């Protein structure tokens, strides 16, 4: 049953990796939903749409890298349902950015718990995988989203549709 | 409630489009599972893995095009859970190709039902959308997968691991 | 006696580095032996030979990087005899790949023990050195060798000399 | 009061980062002093001057990267006075190199203490930040300075003004 | 004690140059503080941050040129502590620009006093050094900052966060 | 048991080739030791280090060519332990060059004995192999090392650390 390549890879780490794969795919689905919300004719913020679509693809890449990790270590991928996002209607550019920030912080928390598990299981390869490919990415993404939220709020979003328009043009464009 | 752009777009067509979006995302997920099955150290068919990963990305593109359609017509996207694939272990290159063929034919059947609905609702734009972007793509994909299955079987798959190896090299490579 | 550059570098870490240097040089020697086994007129698998020669040179590079590390930290290199490999005759492409896999996993285990020692001695520089330059390299090498072994076995190695021939051509060539 | 981006960032880590920022700015100031010492007409070692000026700019870059880190994590930068260097007159190329070596080892010790704090606070992002951007840089800088000191001493510095002259030309030039 | 190069260089001029060096380094530190204030996630005005970082580096260059002057004339550099800036929190783009304007005018006043001292000591080289490299630079910087302050105020800064946003984009970007 | 390619290849020649392979690998190991001795922070002669590392790689190449010869003639490679070098600490650039000269002359003597054996066994292919690839290489290497030793001694090595420094720069650099 044991993979010929498997070495120093705890069952709990394998399971946590599978959970993280699902979470990354979920985040990719959330961002896809947000993108096409901004593609609606009654919202019509193309650069918001582009931004979130890019994020969706990035999240898919993160999931695929975790799957590659899983196979590299000799764990076995078990996929689960990708739950639909919490919203169909994301209400505003600002609200979407706030939800994205919340999502990214939740993903970061899951990564931190993964790192803690790796450390506890004395899995330095896994620890450094997480550190190299995920943790800084998360910190950067959270910082960027926080900057966006700050700018939108200062501009007067979401009540100032001019605010969101000009943010779409000048920041995301 | 009615979109300012909506014209000649029946509620039943909108719902069928949402169902098709989910089905395309499901197909993407299935192909992703198959790809990383072939990435396992105990399977190790890199070109199978690459082939199915490409298919996964293509299916995601198809889903995104349907979402774009939905917004273009003034329908509203409602996402649903993406169900996990039927298998974790796809057993062989031949079996994966057979399951892919079955999946593609099911997707094609759903597209044909969508076309029939469009026709019944006198939606020529939707009909020609399906015809232009989906139906021929499906016919081609089904033909390609059938060719692959035929070749693998004639080569002696899945019992001939040499068969699958050489197919991976010479057809998919 | 203490090096002017030495800081936070435990004697046990220095000794473990010297042991790792010897182990990497040993691995280089093993791969050299395997390469020239495949260069024999009665074996004559040129791409196996090339593959293992490349591995030999890579292992030498790993040893040299450890020696550089040793000097960077102000430890002192103490070389030991490089023991001859366990075999003169490696029997088959498959057997050589299996022995290489075993060797790489042993090297990985030694690296993991080195990391554990570094961590216990609160040597984050050493830990991150190992993580950055060695651990992922090992995981990748083990995964690659496992893939090779899997393919050879499925093809019918080592009894199918056609198997090894075609693997030599299509995978290693 | 809490930053919207802040996550898993302990107050003690934030304070230690502020201390490190000050220390890096101090090191920059020290190197600036040394550079312009070597620019004096009665010292006139242009390549020493260039070397230390480069080091000064590098140290400022390190400080700026720590400030960026601070903002990325949602900590708040609090700057302090940059103390003047211990010397106005650095006496000789050899003495300046010895003081630089001492400074770099002190900076390294502060970084190691920072890493220990990060580890104790279970801040893997901070740990890997320090490891990636600072610790190896320090090890390299210390090794280089030790090499310089060794060469100068063997050449006969600081009593051999010919020694320092030729070192300036051939090593630093 | 007297430098072999020293000629027509009064002790009072040497001391005033040392004071100016400290003042330029102080200005550099102030601009650095402002830059990283604008890099905060709750301020998030990247082009303000870039503008002030550029100013910081420019001020450092000015200090280094004064040190070079000091050595060229045969005076001796005596560095002092670089005091921390008056603020940690610069409140707004407009407020930062107003403080920068005040700082630049103070630096200009110090330069004018330096020029007056040079003139009184019949040091035409020093006078023309100040005139060529510093005075026009100051006049330009003050004019630019005044223009910025005027624009921000007319736009409605600092109460109009849209004002600061659009200024950041269109003037500083 | 006899190789299909073997012709006019005496068992004694095969054994002598195996001994020469071991000797070349030993020489490679010696040069590696010397290189990293010069990489020490308390020795710090980078061009000595580079010179000996190049020699190490060259010696490995010589060993690999002998192994290739062995297989070409249908002999069988039997590897032995590579003994550690006689020294951990090579004391000086001059001493390392003197030891290298001694090593190269010992290798040359072994090659001459190999040639004599080949001649006695009427193996003109082996004789011309040795002549073409090894003997002139040895003569050149010995001449070069003798030149180096002569220069170092005339310069005042090893007591003149300036001597070794300038030799490192101007001859080996
Ligand atoms: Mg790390
Ligand atoms: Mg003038
Ligand atoms: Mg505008
Ligand atoms: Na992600
Ligand atoms: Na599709
Ligand atoms: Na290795
Ligand atoms: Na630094
Ligand atoms: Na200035
Ligand atoms: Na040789």
């Amino acid at each position: 049953s044991t993979s010929q390549v498997r070495q120093n890879y705890h069952q709990d780490s394998e399971a946590a990796i599978n959970r993280q794969i699902n979470l990354e795919l979920y985040a990719s689905y959330v961002y896809l939903s947000m993108s096409y919300y901004f593609d609606r004719d009654d919202v019509a913020l193309k650069n918001f749409a582009k931004y979130f679509l890019h994020q969706s693809h990035e999240e898919r890449e993160h999931a695929e890298k975790l799957m590659k990790l899983q196979n590299q270590r000799g764990g076995r991928i078990f996929l689960q349902d990708i739950q639909k996002p919490d919203c169909d209607d994301w209400e505003s550019g600002l609200n979407a950015m706030e939800c994205a920030l919340h999502l990214e912080k939740n993903v970061n928390q899951s990564l931190l718990e993964l790192h803690k598990l790796a450390t506890d299981k004395n899995d330095p390869h896994l620890c450094d995988f997480i550190e190299t490919h995920y943790l800084n990415e998360q910190v950067k993404a959270i910082k960027e989203l926080g900057d966006h939220v700050t700018n939108l709020r200062k501009m007067g979003a979401p009540e100032s549709g001019l605010a969101e328009y000009l943010f779409d043009k000048h920041t995301l464009g």
